[PDB]
């Protein structure tokens, strides 16, 4: 689809985040502190509408390590 | 495989590790100066040829930072 329509790909890959803070990022006060996947993607590629593919997303998990999906909303 | 074809040999035995900074470093700025164990691992072959052998992949060095998925890949 990326090819078809002369546009951008980037692949997030999901199911292995257990956090939220792959998500956002961190606050600029912690050391270490760095965006998260996202504005990581949209650096990658160079324009403002490219396409994202953002695969297993019925595998992030909830429990006491984090909650991403309330991130995602 | 290496003997029989000319090249070196390293062992790099991931999973050590918790994070994603010793394949991609830190800046000059940053007090923890560690570079890539990719690239230390370029200095202790002269050559840009040699094959090397990656231990233990399936415990990787993951979950403190962003996990070292796709600075693998």
């Amino acid at each position: 689809i990326a090819r078809s329509m002369n546009r951008k790909f980037h692949r997030i890959s999901l199911g292995g985040v257990r956090d939220e803070a792959e998500i956002r990022g961190h606050r600029r006060t912690y050391i270490g502190a760095m965006p998260g996947k996202l504005i990581h993607a949209m650096k990658q590629v160079g324009v403002i509408n490219p396409v994202i593919l953002l695969d297993e997303i019925d595998k992030m998990s909830s429990d006491w390590r984090g909650d991403p999906a309330s991130a995602m909303l």
